DNA sequence: GCGTAATCTAATCAACA
DNA sequence: TGTTGATTAGATTACGC
């Protein structure tokens, strides 16, 4: 079975959307403080990355 | 850029063998079981799991 | 129901002994 | 220098709202 569907609110989404917008590879840094920011696993901010720009 | 190479010990190398020969493909409930037995972050027994079904 | 999170493979890079 | 963990680009499948 899959995990649940990791949820984002807006402020997640927006802080996510601006870190992108500076740059869409971030290294392991900041994606570990984008973690420890918006409280959501590094993991899963590398998979939302790599979503990102996969529509981008 | 990149994140700290993950250095497996002989104790978890050899229950991420177990868990494969029993399932290659295992769920979300499997990898976090071996996550909490082996203390190692899911995300890393994922991606552990995926090249091991890569390199057979 | 759509958007998008999650997952898999295939290919490539690089780092820690 | 080698093994193998880490990253990324595509295709998918399938929940959360």
């Amino acid at each position: 079975a899959r995990r649940k569907r990791t949820t984002f609110n807006k402020t997640q989404l927006e802080i996510l959307v601006k870190s992108f917008n500076k740059d869409p590879y971030p290294g392991i840094g900041v994606r570990e403080h984008l973690a420890s920011l918006i409280q959501i696993p590094e993991s899963r901010i590398q998979v939302w990355f790599q979503n990102r720009r996969a529509r981008q």
